[PDB]
């Protein structure tokens, strides 16, 4: 993985998450992502974690409209000196 | 499940995460748990999600001893009227 923003935006994609901001401050990086899937946003992370990318920083909050979803106040990537 | 307490501890501790802190103010609960694997601490929510707990908060962050493993700041979770 060349591009480190390319995993977190791929595997966003492919499970319906939105991440709307990346910033590729070397090891941590600034995720922006919209009301999820608990189940997607973890198995995106799930899949960056394949990347080397653990979740340096995951805040959340349950969404009142539809149980079972949350809301990502802030999150932050972080990597492997792998790459 | 009577007491909703126990889902948390109990598939906290399968899960080998420690629920320091617990709190039944209804719906939501103030859980402290100790560095986890984001698989277990996922998984525990994963199983409290089966009890119609939803994660109401969750923050964290990823520790630097042992990558893959995160740091619960604070997590709060939330559950239904069914109880």
């Amino acid at each position: 993985s060349e591009e480190p923003s390319t995993v977190i935006m791929r595997e966003a994609a492919r499970h319906g998450l939105t991440i709307v901001r990346l910033q590729p401050q070397g090891s941590r990086l600034s995720l922006t992502v919209q009301p999820a899937d608990f189940q997607a946003l973890m198995a995106w992370l799930d899949a960056l974690g394949q990347a080397g990318m653990t979740t340096a920083t995951l805040a959340v909050t349950a969404v009142a409209q539809q149980p079972g979803w949350v809301t990502v106040n802030t999150l932050v990537l972080e990597r492997s000196d792998e790459k």
